């Protein structure tokens, strides 16, 4: 249904702020570590510009027509107003973003399946209070550096398939077992995953670089659920733990 | 028979115009100086309107129901239509009223002995021509200021009494006598009067503030009439003027 080669109606556009660590430009399709800014009244994305550089010399035969070239670009000034919910995360995190000069990353997700991720710092936080109208919070973010348009991530293989094969063997205290995940639907993929223990007590799990290590902290039958990327697919694995 | 505490049938309503100086609001009942607009086909009197004003503040607790108050009143635009008699004295006065921005006073007399007095300027003058139907003149008056409704007056003592005490003696050239009129039908009165001269040769009367000065311009025997208000009561006195 989402066709990036046909015009879209705009409704359904979403705003997120990168609350994790690492490279936000790498895999922006996944929603992991992206806190959502809900209840957006209106949005005005930044306009990439370019300064004009004068490229005229004295020797240049004839000067009837001006000659110029491109200069510095300076993507900047993405603004948006949302509803005022002072006691909800994403909005408190927004005020925290304002209170230091942090240059954080933020992404805009469009209904046609494409993403536009920028990186900037908050330069304005306002508020409009009138009767018979919901109080709105207005934000403005000055963008720094080169952004990441949706015209760069034009590959998208869409995945649509994965499997999780665990060891499913008893693990003794202090020893780490390795779990396997196949995320190769014809090889090319553009998604990640995260696995989190369903009890957090009988075992400790760690997922890093396609390496899933599970340690049998306490005896029993631990269940490790894994969810891929934003959460299109998921799986459940079991690992026994023996007291001996 | 006219009972202002019971509904009336509406037949017998009359239209009058105040073609004089003074306060029409003072004694509307007295038809003195009021010119009648006879042959009224129909009449739609003005509507006492009142604008709305918003009395809502931001700090007001709750706004579920609107809070409003009275604003400006602007009562006017009473219309009527009558038979078209261009050569009639009273319709030429109406055309003169239209032809300048004069804001004159007019009154409507109702069959139950009550009067509504408005003051305004003529805003629409028209005609309707059709065979088998009397040609009609249509008028519309935009009222200004506060009217004097029939509900403002509630006492009306009805008078029912007046007499005259004249000098009824000789008058010398260059010396004027005083004629007095008693208008005390048990104290309270709501009517004025006027006096005339029969010949305008032997003597003439100056009338103002109940004071009537009769001066014998020429010798002889003259009669001075007095008429109170619309003509309900009258009186006649005799004054003699001597040559020496």
């Amino acid at each position: 249904v989402p066709n990036p080669t046909m015009p879209v109606k705009g409704a359904g556009t979403t705003l997120w702020v990168y609350k994790g660590s690492g490279d936000p430009y790498a895999n922006p399709l996944s929603d992991v570590d992206w806190s959502r800014l809900a209840k957006v009244k209106d949005l005005t994305p930044g306009e990439l510009t370019a300064e004009s550089y004068d490229d005229s010399y004295l020797d240049d035969e004839d000067a009837d027509w001006t000659a110029t070239g491109q200069g510095q670009k300076s993507a900047g000034d993405t603004s948006f107003t949302l509803a005022w919910m002072p006691g909800e995360q994403g909005q408190q995190a927004l005020l925290a973003w304002f209170n230091e000069g942090d240059t954080r990353a933020y992404k805009i997700r469009f209904p046609n399946g494409t993403v536009d991720v920028f990186r900037g710092w908050v330069s304005s936080i306002g508020k409009a209070v009138t009767a018979k109208e919901v109080i709105t919070r207005t934000v403005k973010v000055t963008n720094v550096g080169r952004p990441s348009m949706a015209e760069d991530r034009s590959t998208v293989t869409a995945a649509t398939g994965m499997t999780v094969t665990p060891a499913s063997t008893s693990v003794v205290k202090g020893q780490s077992t390795t779990l396997t995940v196949a995320f190769q639907p014809e090889g090319v993929t553009d998604k990640s995953f995260r696995a989190v223990s369903a009890d957090k007590t009988k075992a400790t799990v760690s997922v890093s670089g396609m390496t899933i290590t599970v340690n049998g902290v306490a005896a029993g039958k631990v269940n490790i659920p894994v969810v891929s990327g934003n959460g299109e697919f998921a799986a459940v694995a079991e690992i026994t733990v023996t007291a001996s």
